[PDB]
RNA sequence: AAUAUGAAUUAAUGCGAAGUUGAAAUACAGUUACCGUAGGGGAACCUGCGGUGGGCUUAUAAAUAUCUUAAAUAUUCUUACA
C-alpha cells in the first residue's frame, strides 16, 4: 500500500496553508485530497503485482517504455511531481513544530546562480523566472508541470510538460502537444527522438537519460484554481518562483564533495 | 500253539586301509540339477513322461523444451522503517 507521505510541520500547514502561495483550503485540495487521491489510485492499479513494492519514482522508470502500462506510469508520476512541488515550496523541510521558528530566510546558492548564468548566456535570476512563467503560459494550454532541469552537460533549462510527463525520461516528456499544430521544427525534435529509441538494443526499447529535475511547479487546477481562479495560473506561478525553499532547491543541485 | 536256545542255510549293512575302471555332482561342471515313475546299462549313471527352482526377477532409455520493463529499480540492508 502507497500512503501519503507526512509533511513536516503539518498542523501549521492545514491552519495557515502555504504562506504567500496557498491557502488552507488550496492546500488542502493540491495535497491533502489529492496525494491521497493518487497514492489510493496508485495502490489500486499495483496491488497484487510486483510494482507494488516500489516507490514511485522508481514505478515510473520501470513503466515508462510500457505502452499499457501508462496509466500506472501517469499515477506514480504525478505523485513524485506534487512532492516535488509541494516540497520546494515549503515554509521548512525540518520540523520546527516544538522549536516554533519563524525565521526561514533561504536565497539561491552561489552554484545555483553560477550555473544559471552558464546556462542562460548571462541571464539573471529574474529573467528567467520570467521565461519560467513565459513559457508555462504559452506552453501548457492545460494541465501539466514546470520544471527547471539540469542534463548530463551541467546546464540548466527549462522544461514544460503536458498532464504527467516526468522530466527524467525525455520518450516520456510529453512536452509537444500534438491536439493543436505543429510546426517543422517540433516535428524534427519528435522524430530525432524517435531515432534515438530506436537505437537501443535493449529489448525493452529504453534509452538513458540522466536529467534532474531542480524546481517543480504544479500546474494543476488542483493547486491554484480556489486561490487564484481560472485565468490567473501566470499569477500563482510568479508567487512559487517567488517564495521556494532554496534548502531544498539547493540540495538537488549535485556539487561533489 | 507260544517262548527261549542252537542251527544247516541265506539276506542287508558299517568301518577300515587301498588301488582299479570311468568322470556322475559342485561354475552355464562343459547334455540345467533334482522329485515321482518306467525302461536300459561294468560302474557311477543314461533315456522317456510330468513336476520343482533348491538355475536364468541374472530384470536398467527409439535423445531432442518456451516471450516483458538487467537494474537511477533486484542483488546491499543489523531491531530500522513504520
Ligand atoms: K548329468
Ligand atoms: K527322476
Ligand atoms: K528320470
Ligand atoms: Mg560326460
Ligand atoms: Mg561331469
Ligand atoms: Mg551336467
Ligand atoms: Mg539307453
Ligand atoms: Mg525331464
Ligand atoms: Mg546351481
Ligand atoms: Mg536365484
Amino acid at each position: 500500500i502507497h500512503v501519503v507521505p507526512k509533511l513536516p510541520n503539518s498542523k501549521a500547514l492545514l491552519q495557515n496553508g502555504v504562506p504567500n502561495i496557498l491557502s488552507s483550503s488550496g492546500f488542502k485540495t493540491v495535497w491533502f485530497d489529492y496525494q491521497r487521491y493518487l497514492c489510493d489510485k496508485l495502490t489500486l492499479a499495483t496491488a497484487g503485482q510486483s510494482l507494488e513494492s516500489y516507490y514511485p519514482f522508481h514505478i515510473l522508470l520501470k513503466t515508462a517504455g510500457n505502452p499499457l502500462q501508462s496509466n500506472i506510469f501517469n499515477l506514480a508520476s504525478s505523485i513524485h511531481n506534487n512532492h516535488l512541488f509541494v516540497e520546494n515550496i515549503l515554509p521548512s523541510a525540518v520540523e520546527h513544530g516544538t522549536n516554533s521558528n519563524a525565521v526561514v530566510k533561504t536565497e539561491p546558492s552561489r552554484l545555483f546562480l553560477s550555473k544559471i548564468k552558464d546556462s542562460f548566456n548571462g541571464s539573471d535570476w529574474e529573467v528567467v523566472k520570467e521565461e519560467m512563467i513565459y513559457r508555462a503560459e504559452n506552453e501548457v494550454l492545460g494541465q501539466g508541470w514546470l520544471f527547471l532541469v539540469e542534463n548530463n552537460e551541467k546546464k540548466l533549462f527549462i522544461l514544460t510538460s503536458n498532464n504527467n510527463g516526468t522530466p527524467y525520461y525525455f520518450p516520456r516528456n510529453q512536452s509537444f502537444d500534438l491536439n493543436s499544430a505543429i510546426s517543422i521544427d517540433e516535428f524534427a525534435t519528435l522524430k530525432q527522438m524517435k531515432e534515438l529509441i530506436g537505437k537501443s538494443t535493449k529489448l525493452n526499447g529504453k534509452v538513458q537519460d540522466w536529467t534532474m529535475p531542480i524546481i517543480c511547479v504544479n500546474l494543476w487546477d488542483h493547486a491554484y484554481l480556489h486561490d487564484y481562479g481560472v485565468g490567473n495560473r501566470s499569477k500563482y506561478v510568479k508567487n512559487v518562483l517567488d517564495n521556494l525553499n532554496w534548502s531544498v532547491v539547493n540540495n538537488r543541485i549535485f556539487s561533489g564533495i
